[PDB]
């Protein structure tokens, strides 16, 4: 029922992301020069270093705010590619599924945590 574990957890699954090859791709802002109608196609860009300085910023309320910026990087991915065989978007996919798989305790222990504190 600890109410602020959720941040420590989430900097941890962010360490196991960034140390992952499959997150190079979405470890800085996509580079406009080497895709230069990015902002053609994707309003609302977003990293994992865009995630990570968020949350240690203090900027983060919940890891349900973490969790819906982590999915627009993925999101933005599946927008950009060419093709659902792309290799950038391939690595997306992977990427997802480990943070989901990981994200789904950190969600649940928050949200139970806080309905504990009104109960
Ligand atoms: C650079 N990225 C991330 C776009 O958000 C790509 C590039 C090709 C296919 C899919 N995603």
């Amino acid at each position: 029922y600890d109410i602020q574990a959720w941040k420590k957890q989430c900097e941890e699954l962010l360490n196991l992301i960034f140390q992952c090859e499959d997150s190079e791709p979405f470890r800085q802002p996509v580079d406009l020069l080497e895709y230069p109608d990015y902002r053609d196609i994707i309003d609302t860009p977003m990293d994992f270093a865009t995630v990570r300085e968020t949350l240690e910023a203090g900027n983060y309320e919940s890891p349900m705010e973490l969790c819906k910026d982590v999915r627009l990087i993925f999101s933005n991915s599946k927008a950009y590619t060419p093709s659902k065989r792309s290799r950038i978007y391939s690595m997306s996919l992977r990427l997802s599924a480990f943070f989901e798989e990981h994200i789904s305790s950190v969600l649940s222990d928050y949200k139970s945590a806080l309905r504990f504190h009104k109960r």
